[PDB]
């Protein structure tokens, strides 16, 4: 029953796909908030993935520089927010080493699929925020919250995270 603790989702790369789970990624909302699913390479499976929930964790879209994600908020508890990330590009490792904020909060600042990865697979940083009168904490780090979730991931070695499957879902971790 995960498509009904999602409050939203997005795989910068492809075009507006349900998973298998339930989860609907919106269609590119963010790059002028306008969809153009850049597939192009179909032929390097995520490998983890069945196909279909595969281009929603395969699929990249221009990587440029700091792109974010706005996720309205205006509830607490235990958001999830669970991006699978996937590179195919440089095969360099602790070099692109990407930023990634979850409300501005630098979770991840050094993310290097190709080292995490290895090989063309599915990455997944799985990040638990805790939400409680009106105060976001991810992980150890506590801020107030501000208006809604915004997922900043900012360009390290020219690409950012390349491949982005975004998804946050409400309530619990588990």
């Amino acid at each position: 029953g995960l498509a009904d603790k999602v409050i939203w989702a997005v795989n910068a790369g492809g075009e507006s796909h349900v998973d298998v789970h339930g989860i609907h990624y919106r269609k590119d909302p963010l790059e002028g908030r306008v969809g153009r699913a850049s597939d192009y390479g179909m032929k390097l499976p995520i490998l983890r993935s069945n196909p279909e929930d595969q281009v929603l964790y395969q699929t990249e879209r221009y990587n440029e520089d700091s792109f974010g994600y706005d996720i309205p908020i205006k509830e607490e508890g235990e958001y999830v927010l669970v991006l699978k990330f996937a590179e195919v590009y440089f095969a360099q490792s602790q070099q692109k080493v990407f930023d990634v904020r979850v409300n501005g909060h630098t979770v991840v600042k050094d993310l290097d699929i190709f080292d995490r990865v290895g090989h063309s697979t599915a990455h997944d940083e799985i990040i638990p925020i805790s939400i409680k009168k009106g105060k976001l904490s991810v992980q150890g780090e506590v801020s107030t919250f501000t208006g809604k979730l915004s997922v900043e991931f900012v360009k390290g070695y020219y690409d950012n995270p390349k491949v982005c499957a975004l998804f946050i879902m409400k309530g619990t971790a588990d």
